[PDB]
């Protein structure tokens, strides 16, 4: 019944762990209970990541749920691929094909590409972050030859907080050489807030400018400060709050006490936390399918050290991975289903356009359909056409 | 990781080895905490990392100064993914300070079976801009191809 | 008022704001220092004395 599962979290994860607890409570059936072993450590240090992974492996966990940074991706993938340990993560998906990893976050490169196709952009700026992965930057650079674009990519990630105000202003003064008005920001919401603050300080948020937030956390960051500037802001959101499921979840989320569960009383939830909740759901449904197919998973104890000269990977983990990838459920992120590699297939990413009233669902994208929903105003507000 | 910890358990004083785009993070974080000296002739790490001695010098400034010397304004950049995007990021950041139109293509992830087709399609795609100046950021084994 | 001008983006180049009070330097001016609008004011407490 008690299924020991690993839970590696970064020390800065608060709302994500809160959503992990809410998911642990929501799907704790009497048939079986998932007991998590939580390890809060530094996500960047790959030596501590290796130590925690080998500690969980020595304890005898069936599936590890965690996060990773640009340093830990290779260690986690190469350890789970060889030791046959199931891994679930809401972070960015790995570039290429990687086994024993279930990336809850969907692929956003095609979403940004289809949005550039819809807006018909030919020359723009791309302020990218190094820690968030250069996958999207490589995709848009390769498309810059298929469709021939003049993109100005700048690595804003490597900046110091002491010279922060100086580096950003010098960056935008350098971007005013081409008189760039279209900018895409590939950064995390925490850094996107700083970039937006700097844009407000320099006054480049007026009429004419167009800013695209290249992440699934559009509504998570405060947009009211640029809501009335004049610049048309657009972004992406996976946690659609208009969903009845998401609404019923937020009803309990806001009522939860802020002391026991940090960052829960808010009405808006971060996409990483929602993806953690959905990952807990997927794990629960996977072990439920393992119980339904009478496929016995059992460790009895521990095989030993992860480091060994004869590499000993336990076999039943493959079945766990198969059960994880086979689960198709409905959650906060919409439709959740995985393929043979572990990526998200058949998903729904909503394209939002920040108007004067606030965040407006201007459309939605999928893996098969590009820019579908033409809802509300179909270019019919203030036009003033005089019939002659 | 297994070989590094085997050498550490054996009692080595300084490990001399190599690394790839995947293992670098494992080596730097292991030598930094265990205070073991590491020497490598591979590409230098981006930034400041202790207990690591990179025998290879920095080539980004050399390519940048050569582009300044040749006075190039529009060219192509065929880069390798395994060799590290450090040079590609350096030339992309300089493409705004000195204003260049660079067309970067990731030729690193290609299969040996479809090699001749992918390369011919890449050069046919590069004739749209009629590019005559190309920079190849690849290893000698791939540069020969 | 300066915060509201910043929110609407009317502190860019072209605009000219004159603060009609003897408290120019006591209030924080760094928020509109880089907007572009030429701000002018009056000060009775000269700190250079
Ligand atoms: C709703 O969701 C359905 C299931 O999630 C989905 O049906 C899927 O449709 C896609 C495309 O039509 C199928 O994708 C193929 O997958 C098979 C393997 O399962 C392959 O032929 C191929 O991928 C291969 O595998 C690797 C992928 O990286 C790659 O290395 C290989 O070279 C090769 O590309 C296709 O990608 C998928 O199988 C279907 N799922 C199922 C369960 O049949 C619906 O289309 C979707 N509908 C909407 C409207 O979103």
């Amino acid at each position: 019944n008690s299924i020991q599962i690993g839970g590696l979290f970064p020390r800065g994860a608060d709302q994500e762990y809160s959503a992990f607890r809410v998911g642990m409570v929501q799907f704790s059936t009497s048939e079986f209970r998932l007991t998590p072993h939580i390890d809060n450590l530094e996500v960047a240090n790959s030596f501590a990541v290796t130590n925690a992974f080998c500690s969980q492996f020595s304890r005898g966990v069936y599936a590890i749920f965690g996060f990773y940074d640009k340093k830990s991706v290779n260690t986690i993938t190469s350890f789970c691929g060889t030791l046959h340990v199931s891994f679930i993560t809401p972070s960015f998906p790995t570039d290429g094909t990687h086994p024993f990893v279930i990336q809850m976050r969907p692929d956003l490169k095609g979403a940004l590409l289809s949005l550039i196709e819809y807006y018909q952009w030919d020359k723009f700026a791309y302020l990218y972050d190094s820690d968030r992965g250069l996958s999207t930057l490589q995709a848009v650079l390769d498309s810059a030859a298929e469709k021939k674009w003049q993109v100005t990519a700048i690595n804003v990630g490597n900046i110091n907080n002491d010279k922060k105000d100086e580096t950003y202003r010098s960056l935008f003064q350098d971007l005013e050489l081409k008189k760039e008005r279209r900018v895409i920001l590939d950064c995390e919401r925490d850094k996107v807030n700083d970039i937006v603050d700097q844009v407000i300080t320099i006054g480049k948020h007026v009429k004419g400018y167009h800013y695209i937030i290249a992440n699934l956390g559009f509504t998570d960051g405060d947009l009211l400060k640029i809501q009335f500037g004049g610049a048309e802001v657009s972004g992406f959101q996976i946690v659609d709050y208009d969903d009845s499921l998401v609404s019923k979840f937020i009803e309990r989320w806001s009522t939860l006490e802020e002391k026991e569960y940090p960052g829960a009383h808010t009405a808006t939830i971060k996409y990483t936390s929602a993806l953690t909740y959905d990952a807990v759901q997927v794990m629960t449904e996977a072990f439920r399918n393992l119980r339904k197919q009478r496929i016995e998973i059992s460790r009895r104890g521990n095989a030993g050290d992860c480091l060994a000269n004869p590499a000993v990977p336990w076999g039943q983990g493959v079945e766990i991975e198969r059960a994880l990838k086979q689960v198709q459920v409905e959650g906060l992120s919409g439709n959740i289903k995985f393929d043979q590699n572990g990526k998200r297939i058949n998903y729904t990413i909503n394209i939002m356009e920040l108007k004067t009233n606030g965040p407006r669902k201007i459309g939605y994208w999928s893996e098969v359909d590009k820019m579908v929903l033409t809802e509300d105003d179909t270019s019919g507000l203030e036009q003033k056409t005089v019939v002659v």
